């Protein structure tokens, strides 16, 4: 109900721990932790629809988008619920993740508990990449690491 | 007809996939799948409280026991919510799993979405093992594999 955690793993060296915390049922979720094993630069950071890892990260399915809008960035009006933008890996990289968000929730309808958090191959282009798949997914590439979002102590 | 799914993994060689389905919001949860990597015979099979995999299966914490009951078998009135009994490995180390259960839920106070399913080292003795531990954990021993229970297609 108020604190959640995701452990990120996949086929290569990308791994990390992401914590979620919601002080109040209608306020923002704080999101923090870190990821290592990343190429330097920007990586897409999304909640996808299914907490399903039967066949790797791909079974998590598409972006979590229960309001059925177009893909944008976290500060856009038009975005998926799961559009948490990009995280920035440093040169050792290492992304230190520190985010607040008012669309995702740990309770109710937009609830992300039991869904999959994914860190992608390249930058999320945020709807502004000028082709079809940019408006659907932001061309962030392949799924380097994922993890089902679970109830934390 | 809301569905969930769990992929089990641990430090050893046990692996499998478990599905849950609760076709109507009040009544039973079907649970089926398969698990390999086991020793012949009986293994404790439980829902633990936290969907927290940050230190492996240890971080899932204790049995999910929102009503503070004593450990028992899935057929008892006196049982943890998480008490699903034992699954059974044949001689090749394979468990076919076809429980149906009416204490766990995919909604409400007994919701197990985003918590952790664990398969144990030893048989669960169902609280009839005659020591203090039989009645806290069933003496099922080590956590061989676990995963977070997530939302499925």
């Amino acid at each position: 109900a108020t604190k959640a955690v995701c452990v990120l793993k996949g086929d290569g060296p990308v791994q990390g721990i992401i914590n979620f915390e919601q002080k109040e049922s209608n306020g923002p979720v704080k999101v923090w932790g870190s990821i290592k094993g990343l190429t330097e630069g920007l990586h897409g950071f999304h909640v996808h629809e299914f907490g399903d890892n039967t066949a790797g990260c791909t079974s998590a399915g598409p972006h979590f988008n229960p309001l059925s809008r177009k893909h944008g960035g976290p500060k856009d009006e038009e975005r998926h619920v799961g559009d948490l933008g990009n995280v920035t890996a440093d040169k050792d990289g290492v992304a230190d993740v520190s985010i607040e968000d008012s669309v995702i929730s740990l309770s109710g309808d937009h609830c992300i508990i039991g869904r999959t958090l994914v860190v992608h191959e390249k930058a999320d282009d945020l709807g502004k990449g000028g082709n079809e798949e940019s408006t659907k997914t932001g061309n962030a590439g392949s799924r380097l690491a994922c993890g089902v979002i679970g109830i934390a102590q």
